[PDB]
């Protein structure tokens, strides 16, 4: 290994802290707006929480890549039209939606950080592991989730839809990531494929999730 | 006794429910204006001040739970006064987000500081925890040193906000009436009317000193 290999895997690091800072802020941004249309008034925290725990993560992330000498914001852009795509093609018709998109987008990161924490050093593994979602807070909207579905029959039809969507779409920029900016192969074109596999197993996890709220 | 401090909790009760909805209001209504950003850089500027109005809320919140009130029960009263007063002042823009930041902070700023004197020190503490305004004055003022066509039009929002608060606490002194009683229901009615008039006056003022009309 060179200077040159290991100045240009930090630049690598650099796009997955900066694919996640955006991320993370995007869904602060959306989570925070989608709270005040809370059923309950005892609801209204429940987005508003996780909306706060991912400006947290931004906020580490950003941190992250100013300590590294990397500006922040030029680090994000290139993941910018990616991840407001997605959002823009998962516009939630209700909170119900809404409390589901943040259950699937906290579920999958979670599973992402914990697959690719074995191709990255302990000190960009020590940063996930910090923003790695627990089991208790996920448990918190599963369970939202489960008490919605088993009060009332005709939701579960609608959210197993919407998440077959949200899948699609995610699994739809995640391949658009890799072809038209990849550093994912680098840190994991026969490197796209294995980036696939990883892809699928979260795709798989979702998968028996669903099932598990009695969605097909 | 111990009956006038049941009175007494009931109303300091009351102060945080009003406060507590203010405040997670205000985080959700301060990160709707994110489609407004200038630059990506900009997001972070209303975010940070978001996510320390729900920091806010969770603190009330907190201290209600540990007085044996639920939260909701307590905020409840004052959600159809907090929700008007938001949906007649939706910014347009970058500017008149800022702009009610700015106004918001610094009005509540005076409340927390004419009141605070009148409650026990549990209450006091909670409200000096509640207690980064030159951040939100100094992107205004300078904004508005480089554009004079934004004075005339924040001038009006300035003006808005300032009717649209006014008239749900006038609203909220007959619907439920708690200040008074923290500060003779004559007497009292008077002692809030003053304070209220106080804070628009510290209002008007901050709006002269940015330059407005």
């Amino acid at each position: 290994t060179s200077p040159a290999d290991t100045a240009r895997y930090n630049r690598f690091v650099a796009d997955l802290f900066g694919m996640m800072a955006y991320g993370e802020l995007s869904a602060f941004e959306r989570f925070s707006a989608d709270a005040r249309y809370s059923p309950t008034l005892h609801d209204r925290a429940v987005l508003g929480r996780i909306a706060v725990v991912e400006f947290r993560h931004y906020e580490l992330v950003s941190a992250r890549l100013e300590a590294m000498g990397i500006d922040a914001e030029d680090a994000m852009l290139p993941f910018q039209a990616a991840v407001d795509y997605f959002h823009s093609r998962t516009r939630p018709a209700d909170w119900y939606e809404s409390l589901m998109k943040a259950y699937v987008i906290d579920t999958v990161s979670a599973d992402f950080y914990r697959a690719i924490s074995r191709y990255v050093d302990a000190g960009t593994r020590d940063v996930i592991e910090q923003i790695q979602a627990s089991d208790e807070t996920t448990e918190v909207l599963r369970e939202r989730l489960r008490s919605a579905l088993a009060d009332d029959p005709r939701l579960a039809s609608r959210l197993a839809l919407w998440g077959r969507r949200l899948l699609g779409e995610a699994l739809t920029q995640a391949q658009r990531v890799s072809y038209e900016h990849a550093f994912l192969g680098s840190l994991i074109a026969a490197a796209k494929e294995l980036v696939s596999g990883l892809i699928a197993g979260l795709a798989e996890k979702h998968s028996k999730r669903m099932t598990q709220l009695g969605l097909t």
